[PDB]
């Protein structure tokens, strides 16, 4: 919950930015402070990364007494060519690139000093998880110029991040599809579902191959316990809105669930969305 809350905090600071300033310049202190907190950093800088994957040497923000940035330092070059966190384990100790879901490297965290007892894989993993999610947000919410649905774009980018979270870090997420089969209750059920949206959850309102309303809900960074806690909350909400006498199911709601796993193979998510939920590739990528 700490990660989710840290990310929601950042996201809100992004939403309230004037839109005059670049997110990365104006929120640099906050981004670095966030990373410092999770890595127990002591000496570090945050740097803009250019188009061509080179770093701008003048830092956006520093922590402690960070020395000048060795542009062609081995750790820095390796990090930026590989697009992944690299460390010196076994001047700089760790470099963490901030890479979005499309592989654009937006920024670079360069770590001079962190306590040795946290200089390990557990810590490197939190740093890499946080960096990727910050990256997405820095290019995110103020990004609606493409003539596709804003909602549709944010849904698929969040889904792509949760897939990386699963694949790379074993982090769990859950997708629900609510298929609404009764036209009498359809709109009112979907409105109830829309109003329940919480935290980093994202939603997409769709119509399937049989013309029925389908509400997709993605629960980022949420375990199997938790997913069940969500459906439990949701059932209480349906009981207030409609009969406590009645169940979700008696309103024409069919629930489909897909758990994102490190185990879940390649085209498993694809089979879930299409030829199962009956959606297509123009609704989610
Ligand atoms: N992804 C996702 N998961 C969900 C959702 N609803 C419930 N869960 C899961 O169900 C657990 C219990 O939820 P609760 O009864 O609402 O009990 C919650 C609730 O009373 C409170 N809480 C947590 N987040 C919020 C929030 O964003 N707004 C409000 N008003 N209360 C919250 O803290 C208790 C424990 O919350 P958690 O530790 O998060 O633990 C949550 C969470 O793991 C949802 O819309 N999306």
């Amino acid at each position: 919950q700490s990660l989710r809350s840290s990310l929601l905090g950042l996201r809100q600071l992004l939403r309230e930015l004037p839109g005059d300033e670049a997110p990365l310049d104006a929120l640099a202190e906050t981004v670095l402070a966030l990373l410092a907190q999770y890595g127990s950093l002591r000496i570090a800088g945050l740097y803009r990364v250019r188009y061509d994957r080179t770093p701008e040497p003048q830092p956006l923000a520093t922590l402690g007494e960070m020395p000048a940035l060795d542009a062609d330092d081995l750790l820095v070059r390796t990090c930026l060519e590989r697009g992944e966190l690299v460390s010196v384990r076994q001047a700089l100790q760790v470099c963490v690139p901030l890479v979005d879901t499309d592989g654009r490297i937006l920024a670079l965290l360069a770590v001079e000093q962190m306590p040795f007892f946290v200089f390990n894989e557990r810590t490197f993993s939190l740093l890499a998880i946080l960096a990727g999610h910050i990256a997405d947000l820095l290019q995110s919410d103020r990004r609606a110029l493409q003539l596709a649905d804003i909602d549709a774009q944010r849904f698929s980018q969040y889904l792509k991040r949760s897939l990386l979270d699963a694949r790379d870090h074993g982090l769990p997420a859950c997708l629900y599809a609510f298929e609404l089969t009764d036209a009498r209750y359809g709109e009112e059920v979907q409105r109830l579902l829309e109003g329940s949206q919480r935290g980093l959850d994202v939603q997409l309102r769709l119509r399937n191959d049989e013309g029925r309303r389908v509400l997709l809900v993605l629960l980022p960074l949420t375990s199997a316990e938790g997913s069940q806690g969500y459906l439990q909350r949701l059932r209480i909400l349906f009981a207030e809105r409609f009969g406590q006498a009645r169940e979700l199911e008696s309103l024409g709601v069919r629930i489909r669930q897909y758990e994102l796993d490190a185990g879940n193979d390649r085209q498993a998510l694809g089979h879930f969305l299409f030829n199962e939920c009956g959606l297509n590739d123009q609704q989610v990528a």
